[PDB]
């Protein structure tokens, strides 16, 4: 008897897409002779449907209105396959959107009504990763350093002339780099800031941090936490923005990603261990991809945490994951067993 | 038509009790010529449904199997009738939830995904108002003074010497004062620890601040705030902990509120803008209830923001706000409309 | 029945002076109704007496050859009061040595031995703060930024003109500021790395941490720190030595402590927590003070971390507990009782 | 006269056993024309004794209650005689006590006390030796290869499932393999935890490290080190855990030891002086036993440092001297010449 998965993917979200193509690696690898998965994809409109696997083409006739159900003794989805909203149990749920409903509790919310056991971050800490500076706070508390920022509300007008540049610009709530602009000079502070309210009303103005990027994929609950090898982002101008690129398979045009990274086994821990406990810190379990920017002076900043990271073939975590010897697949059965 | 309201109460959850009684309140005072109320119950144990109803005993064989869709189209509910599931619409979304799945952020993640408009806060600053530390976390960031406390996990024993005496202890995630403490002696830490410890798997130890409490009805979103009279509990022994007492709505054996609270006029507006600052820091919208700490020094310290506080009879918000002038069914009505803004 | 407590001072450590007055303080303050203290001193050259009361003049007649015993079973002390040595039972012991043969897992090699309960930091963690380049290695893989240095050996002859200056010269394990100091320019490496040398055979260079020293009191084990008001220590030159200065209790002559610090009260509940974590990182227990550096940036720069703290009258961590409310009396008492 | 040696052993230690044997080879082999041997043995339980002799039951009514003093005048021991105690004057010391109170610290804080010279690590080296994780970042600092690895304290509830099978589960602060175990089903992890658990608060999950064991002995202090000749442990399954088997005097069931090494000359020597950097590194002196894994890949990393290695008729230390040609009566001498530098 396979354990029946629901991997929810798509959204009414920005990242619509990337989340498709983290649903697409997933179906690819988990095993199904121990799982019975269930494809859940979320129209950009909202329109919640079942269909056979995810793919660029997954909006289809066979696909048909299914929800995930709030109710407890449901446990489950109420499907319309025939004339008729039916009931289907689900022993666990996986969800592969990424952003807004994904990782800001949202999901979380409906998975806690259900009472259906789910993979990684619970409700307040997906809402503390997600807000950006939701995150620098709470890290601050813990003693983890952070970029200095400022909260742009709706109604602020900063004044440019004010800052020291470069800075980045950027919205609280967004992800795969949506709205993100390396800003240089004060007469392009106002078209960022503009730009970064493309994605939510409330953006952040953000000292830049020097260094490098360098990332922690994490597994694991709070009393035992396996990382997989750190990785290195090196730019040679602009940001990173892989998803933003046109063929991003085809490898990015401005950034060289190592791993493991190109630092000693000293450096390397260190990172792993800084992100264990801004994992900690902010109250995450089963997954996140904690991104940190390593200084010259070799300090350690962190930039987000990422608590439902990107499974794109081209993602930093299964990479960071595999390069410690856990292959998807592996990967995959771990989330899901952790979940359960 | 009226404005279809789905008004949800009971729920899996410590203050289910609590809860019905808030709603048994709303729809005593809703508006039917305007509104058209929906109501969902929730089992104790996470069942629900669709009754004519709120009262003390609302499951009937008449209540119906009905959830809340996380679908746009749908728009609102999933009704089991005739045995089927059918789609009814929804205008609106008004939670009577407290504590755990309704304060926490899990209702309004429910609420989020249907794009239903709802009335309250949002999910994080539900999730930072629910975890009390979480919100102390906050509130400091932004210059509210808060107590000393420290997290108790699950697996921690912390030795009682370490304390100084007294001290509150609590869940972190809970309300209504279930699992809440004053501890005076080192020799009753323990007890307290265990007793929290039903309501949350984490837990915490507060220095305990002393002055009185007093609280402050807000009422808007981001900005235009409207408060109410600040209320104000003096206690002679213990903790205010009124839902837990026998017959509360008869009053209280160790607390008396007075509202509008016995401090000038200086004093009261003072701590309404405390009040302000605090609900704009935490960025909650639709209503809070924030509860504070004066102090002798006349320092104000944060206690808790309750989310959705409770609307029984012997409630400190529609108290505060009908000393205000706004009684229940307009308060109902300007809940609605913001969440219709 | 009294709790009788063996109170432990003086030491063959050049701190032993600081100690003793460490000690005429702790004495002046426990509860004697609860209390019954055994005043063990240790000459400066290793002797060990049994006294009346810590004084300067603590040397005299009436003391008497007595030890503490390793031995589980007599679970106290050896002494000689007739011509005899006998066994005194001892309830609990609180060493106030400092440095040498006191934190530096010395005395905790003695207690753990004879099974008699004792105040503060185990072996392992008063062996890793002692060392200070033992100390920024567990901190730095925890995590925690720590000033950059160089571990000078003994038979190593640094080469002045590769510094950048300042720099801070010092012995691995001392305390008090005994072999410390800012060194401003090359021609003046050597005398100060020979001076560091009188006090270890192996001294250590580190780069100058900008900002102020705000320190961090801490009390309790694992699950439970009570921390004191943050305090902050600014100099109009030169380093903190006050032990070192002439006339202490009249006040330093070159560095100004406030407590609590001026900083808010997020600033200050920041420091804290950074300090709760060092402490942790170090695996301390019953007090330790954290002493670290705040940058401008505002960035915490660990310093050192002293697991007996002076309890002279003019000590940093009474007076930050004092401040927090604890008093004296209510310290001695909470310490001893966490020993028990 | 004879240079006085004081000779410790037994201890309150679950290697007391172990530490018996050790002692029982040292005293047949010193040399008595240099040497005047005093014996004091520590029950299980904490008690000192001197006795004519270590032996499988030295304890007698001859046995002493006699303590060596942290006093620097008396320079030796509290011997009980004639219901009194007396001074007697100790020249050197040299325990052979293993693991918990001897190897972690414990009795090198008193032998610091005292002033009397003696063998072996210093406070902080076998501090950072005995805890093996404290090992692993001191290594890692300095350049060394280590196992992964998670740190387990007392209240944790890890889940099995998150690790990658196998795994290694040991105590923290132990030897002699007393808690150690290959777990290579997340079925057996909790097994594995509690019975660490018996020697240690904290506890050790590892990844398991490919390859064989090689270990090398040490003699020196700082800098001058001489090195015996490589050893090599081949398994056929389990874990090497001689001090546990069945009459381990005869030999090994699952384990098979080599020396020197079958090894090229060039890989023994890089081990060698790997083994020598590790030494270095952790600021041992005197002696100890640097145990590694060759990996096929040829990288060496530590397994763990055992600052005073057994000195019993099988063990690995003094096999490796030997081998090098420093046979027993020559090592303790070297060891103790070494304490008096
Ligand atoms: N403060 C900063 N300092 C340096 N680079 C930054 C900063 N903030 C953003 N960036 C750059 O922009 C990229 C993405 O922004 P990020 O904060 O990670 O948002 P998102 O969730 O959209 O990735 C980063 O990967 C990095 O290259
Ligand atoms: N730290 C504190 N200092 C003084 N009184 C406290 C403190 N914490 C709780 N109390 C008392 O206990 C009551 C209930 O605790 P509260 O923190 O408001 O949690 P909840 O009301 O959500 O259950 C308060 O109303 C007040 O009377
Ligand atoms: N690296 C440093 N950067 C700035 N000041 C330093 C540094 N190291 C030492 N100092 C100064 O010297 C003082 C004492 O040195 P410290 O490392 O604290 O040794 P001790 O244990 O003797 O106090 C500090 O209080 C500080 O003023
Ligand atoms: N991580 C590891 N990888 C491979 N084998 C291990 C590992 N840890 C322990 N072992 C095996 O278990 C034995 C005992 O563990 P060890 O770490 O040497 O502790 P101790 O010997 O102090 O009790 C080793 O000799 C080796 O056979
Ligand atoms: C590049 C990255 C995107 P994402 O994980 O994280 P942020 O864009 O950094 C989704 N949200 C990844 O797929 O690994
Ligand atoms: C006393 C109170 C309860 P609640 O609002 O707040 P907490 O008990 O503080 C529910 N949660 C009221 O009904 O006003
Ligand atoms: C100044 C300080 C000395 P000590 O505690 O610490 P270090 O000198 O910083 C002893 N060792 C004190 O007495 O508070
Ligand atoms: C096998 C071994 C034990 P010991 O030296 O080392 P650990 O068991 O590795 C005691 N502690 C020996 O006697 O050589
Ligand atoms: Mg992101
Ligand atoms: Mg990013
Ligand atoms: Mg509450
Ligand atoms: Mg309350
Ligand atoms: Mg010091
Ligand atoms: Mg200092
Ligand atoms: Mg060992
Ligand atoms: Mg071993």
């Amino acid at each position: 008897n396979r354990i029946k998965v629901a991997i929810l993917f798509g959204g009414c979200s920005e990242e619509h897409d990337v989340s498709v193509k983290s649903a697409i690696e997933i179906a690819a690898n988990i095993n199904k002779e121990k799982y019975e998965p269930l494809y859940i994809g979320i129209t950009k409109s909202g329109v919640w449907k079942m269909c056979e696997k995810p793919c660029a083409e997954w909006e289809n006739e066979n696909c048909y209105s299914a929800v995930l159900s709030p109710d407890k003794k449901m446990h489950g989805l109420l499907v319309k396959k025939n004339h008729e909203y039916e009931i289907n149990h689900v022993d666990v749920a996986f969800s592969a959107l990424h952003g807004k409903s994904g990782e800001d509790g949202s999901i979380q919310g409906l998975f806690e009504l259900s009472g259906i056991p789910f993979v990684g971050c619970d409700i307040q800490s997906s809402a503390i990763c997600m807000d950006k500076s939701l995150t620098y706070i709470v890290a601050k508390n813990a003693g983890i350093a952070t970029p200095a920022f400022w909260v742009i509300n709706k109604d602020d007008r900063p004044v440019a002339a004010t800052f020291t540049y470069p800075v980045f610009v950027k919205p609280a709530r967004s992800g795969s780099s949506f709205g993100v602009k390396k800003v240089n000079s004060a007469d392009e502070l106002d078209y960022a800031i503009e730009s970064a309210r493309q994605y939510d009303s409330k953006i952040l103005i953000e000292q830049a941090v020097s260094g490098c990027e360098v990332g922690c994929a994490v597994l694991g609950n709070s009393a035992a936490l396996v990382v997989g090898e750190v990785d290195q982002i090196r730019l040679q101008y602009g940001i990173f923005r892989i998803h933003q690129e046109v063929e991003p398979e085809k490898g990015s045009e401005n950034a060289v990603i190592t791993v493991p990274a190109d630092l000693s086994a000293e450096e390397r821990g260190r990172i792993q261990e800084t992100v264990k406990k801004i994992y900690k810190t902010l109250g995450c379990r089963g997954l996140a991809r904690v991104d940190m920017f390593l200084q010259d002076r070799g300090r350690i900043v962190l930039n987000e945490v990422n608590t439902l990271p990107g499974f794109t073939s081209y993602s930093r975590y299964p990479r960071m994951m595999a390069a410690a010897g856990i292959s998807l697949p592996e990967l995959i059965d771990r989330l899901i067993v952790l979940a359960l």
